[PDB]
């Protein structure tokens, strides 16, 4: 053409991501991009070597690159320069070479909140985490303007803006960066001490459904992704599925106490630590007991004890509690490759399946699901939807366990942490803590799920440590992060004289 009127897209500024207190976690930064018009470049060959050497390119590869594209009006030269190397190259004044400021993401907290926030691709689109999950909200609407272009396809005139670029909107996460630092650090120190390869730690507000901290090791620096490894990029807390084992026994007990047939002081004979059912044998981790009360069944994590209770009340009651607290269910968070795990259902529950569900081998969950289930028990039996964004108006949420049963089970989990023979390494200096260890098979994962303070719960937490060198590995991690979380949140002690 003698001349052509053309569309040009005006990029939108991507919305700021903050923590719940407004601390920046992802910010769109002006970067210097140099681009070129080959058609203009072909008229200034004597400038190429100087241009090549400025971009640190082999003269010949650069010349071959221009010649092989002599028919196009655009090629990137280099993206993500400081203003200085922009002006260092524009200083040359090569025909067909231009500087533009593009927006690129910077992650001020880096590796500390990598998995939760995620990262954008080269086109400034979300690739992982919140960046992908809220991409529409954050992206805004690119703009449009009419330009006039010559034979060589260069902008000779700005005609009009036809649509204004709409800025992306700010997003406050539920994450408290201070709790997230404490969690990242304590988990890192736990893997080292315990000789473990990987791990996750989730902290939830039991009243609001807010995820206050979500940390995975190993982690990566999202500002430097050249030496990428899918191992480091793995959001384990939302992706890793495991059999929760003893950590779901409190939901089996919740069904027992709601049945009308069981109270805490009731007794089960678990001698001799094994129970044959058809061809299958249920086996306890410790086999030194006869009569146990329901609290003792939790303290000893007796698979025999919880099996005999499950046979008495039926698997249907247990399945229903686990379903209602979200185990094996969609979290509704919309994070990419979030797994739902599996809470298998039956019309007919034989003894074998009934027992395996009750002691937590008949299902697979994520750390986030387990944390959400502990939040509902901790919130006196009321489930609140999970949120990764700051909650200002709390949803109504659902009464899934009766407050009386939830209170009784809280008191049981407090005695699991506090009673002689209990998980004493979970005790939280300040406050009555409540929780339960488990081991999930792989080699295995050490689990601890709990909440505090035990009387007036505020925070639920799950700690997963994969293949240490079982559950008395995770207990101390919970102790440290919980004390630290309750203090950063100015929660007051409930263990006083």
């Amino acid at each position: 053409p003698a001349r052509s009127v053309r569309h040009i897209a005006i990029p939108a500024h991507r919305g700021l991501i903050t923590d719940r207190n407004g601390e920046p976690l992802a910010v769109s930064t002006p970067v210097t991009t140099l681009w070129a018009n080959p058609k203009e470049l072909m008229t200034a060959k004597e400038r190429w070597p100087q241009l090549a050497a400025a971009l640190g390119q082999d003269t010949k590869l650069f010349a071959d690159r221009i010649e092989q594209n002599a028919e196009r009006e655009f090629i990137y030269l280099v993206r993500g320069l400081t203003p200085e190397q922009g002006e260092g190259v524009i200083a040359l004044k090569v025909p067909g070479v231009y500087s533009i400021e593009e927006f690129r993401r910077f992650y001020p907290a880096g590796e500390v909140v990598a998995h939760a926030v995620g990262f954008t691709d080269v086109d400034d689109r979300g690739r992982e985490g919140i960046e992908l999950a809220f991409d529409e909200w954050l992206a805004g609407v690119p703009g449009k303007r009419q330009v006039l272009k010559d034979r060589r396809g260069r902008v000779i005139k700005d005609v009009q803006v036809t649509k204004n670029a709409k800025p992306g909107k700010t997003l406050a996460l539920s994450i408290d960066l201070r709790l997230q630092y404490l969690a990242h650090r304590e988990l890192r120190n736990a893997l080292l001490e315990n000789g473990a390869k990987a791990g996750s730690l989730v902290i939830m507000d039991v009243k609001t459904g807010e995820i206050l901290a979500m940390t995975n090791q190993p982690t990566y620096n999202p500002n430097n992704r050249r030496n990428l490894q899918p191992a480091a990029m793995r959001n384990r807390a939302m992706i890793d599925v495991f059999e929760p084992g003893s950590t779901v026994k409190p939901f089996s007990m919740s069904a027992a106490l709601a049945s009308g047939r069981w109270k805490p002081s009731d007794i089960v004979d678990v001698y001799p630590g094994t129970l044959q059912i058809g061809r299958y044998t249920i086996r306890d981790v410790s086999r030194n007991s006869r009569q146990l009360d329901l609290t003792g069944i939790l303290i000893k994590s007796s698979n025999v004890g919880i099996s005999k209770i499950a046979f008495d009340i039926g698997a249907e009651s247990i399945y229903s509690v686990m379903q209602q607290v979200g185990l094996g269910q969609d979290t509704g968070l919309g994070f990419p490759g979030e797994r739902v795990g599996n809470l298998p259902n039956h019309r007919k529950w034989p003894k074998a399946e009934t027992a395996t569900l009750a002691y937590g081998y008949g299902l697979s969950v994520t750390a986030i699901q387990l944390a959400h289930a502990y939040a509902a028990l901790a919130n006196d039996g009321k489930s609140v939807p999970l949120s990764m964004t700051r909650v200002d108006r709390v949803p109504d949420g659902v009464q899934v366990i009766s407050p009386e049963v939830a209170s009784t089970v809280q008191g049981m989990l407090q005695q699991v942490v506090e009673a002689q023979g209990g998980v004493f390494r979970a005790q939280v200096p300040g406050y009555h803590a409540a929780g339960k260890s488990g081991t999930a098979r792989k080699a295995y994962r050490s689990l601890f799920a709990g909440f505090a303070p035990a009387t007036d719960p505020r925070i639920a937490m799950v700690v997963v440590i994969d293949e240490p060198s079982g559950g008395l590995v995770s207990a101390p991690v919970f102790s440290k992060v919980m004390a630290g979380a309750l203090r950063l949140m100015n929660v007051p002690p409930d263990n006083l004289p």
